[PDB]
C-alpha cells in the first residue's frame, strides 16, 4: 500500500480534462471504472476511445500533453495509481535479460488486480511477491506493444535533472545550475528538454506543479503555503501555472481530493 498511492476522480457526463506540460513525478497508471472516454494525445497527435478495461500508463519524467473526454451520459470514476520508486526498482529486479504514454487493453485479469489496488486491497490482499511479478510482467508486456523500455536505467539524464530539482525545489534554477551540478555541458543535456518539447522555464514550472500536487495529497490545504512550499515566487504565478497545466484552479483540484 505504501508502494502504491491511489486517488479516484469524478468525471461529469461529457466533461473534458485537459493537461498541458504535465510532468510525471513517478510512474502512474489510470483507467475509467465504467462508460467510455476519448483520450487525445497532443504529443503523438492521436486520439482513441477507452473503456473500463483500458489501462493507460504514464512514464516517469515524461511531460504529458493530452485530454480525456467523457463519452458517457453518466458519471465516471477515474482511478489513478502512483507507484513508488522503491516498488518500481523491485520490479526492475524481477525482470531479467521513447513512448511516454502507453495504452493497454486488459483481459479482465490485469484490470481486476489493478482495480483491487485502487480499492485499497480490502477485498483481496495480494502479497508482495504476486504484486511484484504481476506489475513486472505487466510492464514487460506493454514494453513490447510499444517503442522502447518503459522503465529506465536509473541514471538517465532526465532522471538526474528531475531529482536535482526535486531535492531543492525552491532554488532559483538556471541551466548553469544544472550543468554545474551534473558536471555536464548544455549541448549534451539539452536533448532531454528538446525531446520533451519544453524550454527550461517550462520544465522547472512543470516539476514544481507536480510537487504542489504531491503536497496537496499529504493533507495540505493552505493554497497560499503550497505556492511557496513548491518553489513559486508568488501565489498568483503558482495559480496561473497550475491552471495552465491542470486546466483547473489549485483549490479546485484540492477539492477533488475529497471523493464522493
Ligand atoms: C483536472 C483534475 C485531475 C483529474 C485527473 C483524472 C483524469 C485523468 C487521469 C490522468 C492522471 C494525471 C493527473 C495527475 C493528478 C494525480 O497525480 O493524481
Amino acid at each position: 500500500k505504501k508502494s502504491f498511492q491511489t486517488n479516484v476522480y469524478r468525471m461529469s457526463k461529457f466533461d473534458t480534462y485537459i493537461f498541458n506540460n504535465l510532468y510525471i513525478n513517478d510512474y502512474k497508471m489510470f483507467w475509467i471504472d465504467s462508460g467510455i472516454a476519448k483520450l487525445i494525445d497532443k504529443n503523438c497527435l492521436v486520439s482513441y476511445e477507452i473503456n473500463s478495461s483500458s489501462i493507460i500508463l504514464l512514464k516517469k519524467n515524461s511531460i504529458q500533453r493530452f485530454s480525456l473526454t467523457s463519452l458517457s451520459d453518466e458519471n465516471i470514476n477515474v482511478s489513478v495509481i502512483t507507484i513508488s520508486d522503491s516498488f518500481i526498482r523491485s520490479l526492475k529486479s524481477y525482470i531479467l535479460g521513447n513512448k511516454d504514454l502507453l495504452l493497454w487493453n486488459c483481459e479482465h485479469n490485469d484490470i481486476a488486480v489493478l482495480s483491487e489496488v485502487v480499492n485499497g486491497f480490502r477485498e483481496i490482499n495480494y502479497s508482495d511477491e504476486f504484486l511484484k511479478v504481476f506489475f513486472s510482467g505487466f510492464f514487460s508486456k506493454v514494453e513490447k506493444k510499444y517503442n522502447s523500455i518503459f522503465i529506465t536505467d536509473d541514471l538517465d539524464a532526465m532522471e538526474k535533472i528531475s531529482c536535482l530539482v526535486k531535492s531543492d525545489i525552491t532554488r532559483n534554477w538556471r541551466w548553469a545550475d544544472i550543468c554545474g551540478e551534473l558536471r555536464t555541458n548544455r549541448m549534451i543535456l539539452k536533448k532531454e528538454l528538446e525531446s520533451r518539447g519544453v524550454k527550461f522555464r517550462e520544465l522547472i514550472n512543470s516539476i514544481r506543479i507536480s510537487y504542489s500536487i504531491s503536497l496537496m495529497k499529504t493533507g495540505e490545504f493552505k493554497i497560499k503555503q503550497i505556492a511557496y512550499q513548491s518553489g513559486f515566487a508568488s501565489v498568483s504565478y503558482f495559480s496561473t501555472v497550475f491552471k495552465s497545466t491542470m486546466n483547473v484552479a489549485p483549490s479546485e483540484y484540492l477539492f477533488m481530493l475529497t471523493g464522493v
